């Protein structure tokens, strides 16, 4: 309805170009600061003070990573960068701390001939890692590679208390170079599967969502998640506002969707995904 109004007028990008207006904008001077610059992949992408993930780390707690905390929806995520080879260790540790449940990489290591994110996790199940700087350790168990996502059941063992802990990580790999999905389909799904295995649900500490920036298609995924749980616990889909869940989320991290095509792909899969949960 909205959306057919916005789309046989194009008026899009305008809605974005407002959307990109509205938003919030809070300081991120932690962030900022020159004993975090190799703590950030992106100069355009920091996370704001408020809503910082602060590591339990007296050295330095800086991990550019934020909690979106959505209180009608009752979620929350944690929206972080694709780690940087400096920081598999942080990455780690915060997922130890905030006592995620899983991980969802909604990229490939390597987009656009270019290494996008580190590899922070092991790809042979013989061959663990050990971050020497958190003291964890990380270990493939399994994974089931399909053919437009892979999940992947890994172990983390906090070496200090020799206690361990399941993670799955949701990796979603085919999301395009350029664009976005042409159908919503495989992206719901990819969302529903992260969903059946609890990692979302209140039980666990908040999910930690990430891509290269970790706002454009991770904003993706928690805005059609959100949208669709709202539309849920009221089922009544007339009452949400994707424009105004977007911009709520905005309070906790910066540009959550990066471009007007994302925005418009958010619309169809919340559309699409509410003929079912709603």
């Amino acid at each position: 309805k909205e959306f057919e109004q916005i789309d046989k007028s194009g008026s899009w990008a305008a809605i974005y170009q407002d959307i990109r207006h509205e938003a919030s904008d809070f300081p991120c001077r932690v962030a900022k600061l020159p004993k975090n610059k190799n703590r950030n992949r992106y100069r355009d992408v920091s996370p704001f003070d408020h809503s910082r993930i602060k590591l339990h780390q007296e050295d330095n707690d800086y991990i550019n990573a934020s909690l979106i905390k959505m209180e009608e929806a009752q979620r929350s995520y944690i929206l972080t960068q694709g780690p940087l080879p400096n920081t598999c260790g942080h990455f780690w540790e915060m997922v130890w701390e905030q006592k995620s449940r899983g991980v969802v990489m909604l990229n490939r290591v390597m987009e656009k001939g270019s290494l996008k994110c580190a590899q922070y996790w092991p790809q042979k199940e013989e061959k663990e890692m050990i971050f020497e700087d958190t003291n964890l350790k990380l270990t493939l168990i399994s994974e089931d590679i399909k053919s437009y996502y892979t999940v992947r059941q890994l172990e983390l063992e906090n070496l200090t208390t020799q206690e361990t802990r399941e993670i799955l990580h949701f990796h979603y790999t085919t999301w395009p170079d350029f664009g976005v999905p042409e159908s919503p389909a495989s992206f719901l799904n990819f969302l529903f599967k992260v969903r059946e295995s609890g990692s979302l649900s209140p039980e666990h500490g908040p999910v930690v969502v990430h891509c290269s920036a970790g706002i454009g298609r991770s904003g993706t995924f928690c805005l059609a998640d959100t949208c669709l749980l709202l539309m849920d616990k009221r089922k009544d889909p007339s009452s949400v506002d994707i424009k105004k869940v977007l911009l709520e989320m905005r309070k906790f991290r910066m540009g959550l969707i990066q471009t007007a095509d994302q925005l418009r792909f958010s619309y169809l899969a919340v559309i699409e995904g509410a003929k079912f949960i709603m």
